[PDB]
C-alpha cells in the first residue's frame, strides 16, 4: 500500500501553506480554492492516464486540454452534485483512441475520480482536433 | 448552485498547467502529484472550516497544522483505502473548541471531504498546544 503524505500550516487568514513532494502551494481563502483544487486533482490524475494511454496507442499528441465544470449543492456540505469533464486531444489523434483512453482512465485507472464518483453525477465528453 | 471551473493544458510529459481563479500550477508526473493534491484539497477545505469555527468560538489561534496520510489500494483504481487526518491547533485554544470545529467540519461543512468519505476509512484526531 503506497503512502502519500502532505502537511499544512496556516499562512494567512483561513489559508494554508501546503507541503507536497515537489513543493509548497497556498490553499484556502486567500490562496488556491480547495474545491477548484479538487477539480485540478481529478483533471490531472485522469490527464496522466490519458496521456500515457494515447502514447501507448501510438497517437501523436501535440496537446491535451481538459475542462472541468462542477455545480455545487446549495446546502451544507456543498458537494458537487455534478461534474462535467471534457477532454480535447490535439494532434494526430484518432477519436477511437481518445475514447479508449478516457474510458480506461475514468472506469479503471483514475484514483482521484474513483473516490468521488459515488457521490456525484459525472458527465464525460471528448473530441479530437486533427493537427500537424 | 455555485459553479466552479478549471482548465488544464499539457505543459510537459504527462503534466498539466492548471488554471484556477488565483493562478496556474503544474499538476502531474513532473508537477504536483494528483493524489497528494487531493489530500491538500481535503486538508485546506477542512482547515478553512476549522479556522472560522475556532474564531467564532473566541479561540486565539497562533497556528493550525494539519497532517494527512493516505494509504492506497494496490490494484487499480489505487484509491486511498484509508486517510488519517490530524489537526493541531496552537495558541490559546481549548481542546473542546477544537473538537467541535473538527467535528462540524468533517460531519457538516467540508465539501471536499464529504465527496470522498463514502469510499474510504477516515481516521480523525486532534490536539492542542497551549501557547502565548
Amino acid at each position: 500500500m503506497e503512502v502519500k503524505e502532505v502537511e499544512l500550516e496556516l499562512s494567512s487568514e483561513a489559508t494554508f501553506l501546503s507541503k507536497t513532494s515537489i513543493g509548497e502551494i497556498t490553499a484556502g481563502e486567500k490562496g488556491l480554492n480547495p474545491m477548484e483544487l479538487l477539480l485540478v486533482s481529478i483533471g490531472s490524475c485522469s490527464g496522466v492516464d490519458v496521456y500515457h494511454i494515447l502514447k501507448k496507442k501510438r497517437q501523436e499528441v501535440k496537446d491535451i486540454k481538459i475542462f472541468l465544470k462542477g455545480k455545487r449543492r446549495e446546502k451544507h456540505p456543498k458537494i458537487y452534485e455534478e461534474i462535467e469533464i471534457k477532454y480535447v486531444a490535439v494532434g494526430k489523434v484518432e477519436e477511437k483512441a481518445l475514447e479508449q483512453a478516457v474510458k480506461l482512465s475514468t472506469e479503471k485507472y483514475c484514483s482521484v475520480l474513483a473516490m468521488v464518483k459515488p457521490s456525484t453525477n459525472l458527465k464525460i465528453s471528448w473530441e479530437v482536433k486533427w493537427e500537424e
